[PDB]
């Protein structure tokens, strides 16, 4: 109950709260992005902490329901990521100040932009 309440004021990112379509829309594609690439310490810690949430709000089916969204494929069959777009939405994901999760939020969105970088707003008000 305490650290799930601070885990849901931690990512907000919207205005009505944990439970709105627009939060579960962009929770879906951290989620899709955290499995979606090398499994790192960080990565799995906020894939299972945002598991746990969504298991105590009573939405673990919409959390096994996630894949990646349709406006980051190309084609429905064809499975492409639109990278670029994909790093203009972590570059403009509004990760909060309160401890600790700025500092976990923050490594993970660097370490995220460098495995992209080492492979080569609107989102949520879209989904």
């Amino acid at each position: 109950e305490r650290e799930t309440k601070i885990f849901e004021e931690a990512f907000t990112f919207s205005e009505n709260g944990f439970i709105s379509p627009e939060n579960l829309g962009c929770l879906e594609a951290v989620v899709s992005l955290i499995k979606l690439l090398k499994t790192n310490e960080w990565s799995t810690v906020i894939d299972k902490c945002i598991h746990i949430c969504l298991i105590k709000n009573g939405m673990d089916h919409m959390y096994h329901s996630f894949d990646v969204p349709k406006c980051f494929m190309g084609n429905p069959i064809t499975r492409d990521i639109n990278w670029v777009m994909f790093r203009e939405f972590i570059n403009s994901l509004p990760g909060t100040d309160i401890p600790p999760w700025n500092v976990m939020t923050e490594n993970f969105k660097k370490k995220c932009i460098a495995l992209i970088n080492s492979k080569f707003s609107e989102f949520t008000k879209l989904m």
